[PDB]
RNA sequence: GGACCUUUAGCUCAGUUGGUUAGAGCAGACGGCUCAUAACCGUCCGGCCGUAGGUUCGAGUCCUACAAGGUCCACCA
């Protein structure tokens, strides 16, 4: 207090460094005490204070008494007393949310105004070590545990500057000690009546049982927060880096290479995933880490290469062999095509490739291969069609081999699915499959029989 | 042409030794908790078990073919 809390300010630095603060205030006992200690240490440390209190809806003696008794304090110590009030909790929740959510979102939206619109650098709110305990357990059983378990964060990146909770250092016990000791009306609240909030019940029955189990609880909990604070952020760095070294890069939406990823250590596999999605919008509500992050991970240790997963806000997750497409977009789409094959001609295909046909007095002399194919005008009925795969397609194989299903092939040649579909097949008028570009040749490739007339097919890119 | 395996709701899996009454999870829609920057709690909607043919009093469960999706071979090299 004055120094336990000043030490704290110093321990966690960047808290007492500059000139501009917006210190918020709500209830009674707690919020007033803050200001006080602030004022004194702001003279002591080069600094302009600005009280800021918002009144939410539930009103009565609370809204008014609270509000006016801060007012008379701002004056009682020459302090700009930036006031406000919103009773559109009722119209806020008529826009999407529950209760205590609208609290912090609105409250903070406001502090944001003050910070930006007042050139302030820090915004401090009093959060006692008990506040902390509360949130830990609260968030222990709720399940957030991750990085987010963490606790109440000492100081964090707020808008422009940072946001500071220097009362984290100290019991609500010692906040009442300091409140009465250094002047103020009824210490704590005899009107806590309100087991309305999960939050409260912890504080009303649960904490105390702990409290009894150990006098110095708000302590064993801070040292905890801090342990996990540092532990957590380290990893974070690693995570981030990992992410980059596993992200197939600049797309519309991002890909992830399963191999390198999974060679990672799980701790990080987790994180980069967490981050990934966060990037991909911002920690959404119905997003059950556990369930989801798990499922992704499952989807990648699978044996089965084809893999779909449906996610929150219609976000979709796909494995194609070693790739991992994240598109909340969609994939279909639709596909398919059927073309006659003009000869000679240069036909472009919907997969950035194309086929070239020409006539040749002499027999082709280019190396053995696949992306080319030779036909006898005679021994087959034209014209030539090139179209997309079809339910039961088959063919017969240059040498021995026999007859084989097209399906059977694409999968052996381990080709992506969206590929398989847009992939060209080449048939004769009679519907006989002749040659599958860069994949397999039939048995009806015109052998050298005689230097009659010849057709040449080159499959090539763009 | 040769060998092995998969298939259950939009998506991921369970499905006892042939009974029958098919079970979870994600998404979707719905209802709550969050005085924290974020990954929780409950309800509901969605079942032709890939087609089609058999063996059985009986089939999701066993056999056949076909089909798709898989792991090898072979042809191709």
């Amino acid at each position: 207090m004055i120094d336990k809390v000043r030490a704290f300010i110093h321990r966690h630095q960047l808290l007492s460094e500059g000139a501009a603060v917006i210190v918020g205030v709500s209830g009674g006992p707690d919020s007033l005490a803050l200001l006080h200690v602030f004022l004194s240490l702001r003279d002591e440390w080069k600094l302009q204070v600005i009280a800021a209190h918002v009144d939410h809806m539930f009103r009565g003696r609370e809204s008014e008494e609270e509000m006016e008794f801060v007012k008379r304090f701002c004056v009682e110590r020459r302090i700009l007393c930036e006031t406000a009030q919103i009773d559109v909790p009722a119209f806020q929740r008529s826009a999407g949310l529950g209760a205590q959510e609208a609290a912090r979102i609105c409250r903070y939206r406001f502090f944001a105004e003050l910070m930006e619109k007042h050139q302030a650098g820090y915004v401090a709110v009093g959060h006692h070590g008990d506040d902390q305990v509360e949130t830990i357990l609260m968030r222990l059983v709720r399940g957030s545990t991750s990085k987010g378990y963490a606790g109440i964060p000492v100081k964090r990146p707020f808008h422009g500057g940072y946001l500071i909770r220097p009362f984290l250092a100290v019991s609500r016990a010692e906040i009442e000690a300091y409140c009465r000791q250094m002047g103020l009306s009824p210490r704590c609240d005899p009107s806590n009546e309100k087991d309305d909030y999960t939050r409260n019940r912890f504080r009303h029955h649960i904490v105390p049982l702990l409290r009894q189990e150990n006098p110095r609880l708000h302590e064993r909990f801070q040292q905890y927060s801090e342990m996990m604070a540092e532990d957590e952020q380290f990893l974070e760095e690693l995570a981030a880096d990992a992410l980059n070294k596993v992200m197939e890069k600049q797309h519309r939406d991002a890909a992830l290479s399963i191999g390198p990823f999974l060679e990672l250590p799980r701790p990080l596999q987790r994180r980069v995933l967490q981050l990934l999605l966060l990037r991909l919008y911002g920690g959404v509500p119905p997003t059950l880490t556990s369930v989801h992050i798990g499922h992704i991970l499952m989807l990648c240790e699978r044996g089965r290469p084809s893999g779909m997963i449906d996610l929150p806000k219609g976000l979709k997750v796909i494995r194609s062999y070693d790739r991992c497409l994240f598109t909340f977009d969609a994939e279909s789409g639709e596909k398919g095509y059927w073309f006659e094959l003009p000869v000679p001609a240069l036909l472009p295909l919907p997969n950035g490739y194309a086929i070239i046909s020409e006539f040749g007095e002499h027999y082709p002399r280019k190396q053995a291969g696949n992306d080319w194919f030779v036909v006898d005008p005679a021994s087959v009925s034209l014209p030539l069609r090139v179209r997309t795969r079809r339910r039961g397609d088959r063919m017969v194989l240059k040498g021995t081999g026999g007859t084989k299903k097209l399906k059977e092939i694409f999968i052996e040649a381990k080709i992506p699915r969206m590929e398989r579909d847009r992939w060209p097949i080449v048939e004769d008028a009679d519907g006989r499959i002749l040659w599958v570009p860069g994949l397999k040749k039939s048995a009806f490739e015109a052998q050298n029989r005689g230097q009659a007339r010849y057709i040449l097919l080159q499959y090539q890119a763009m």
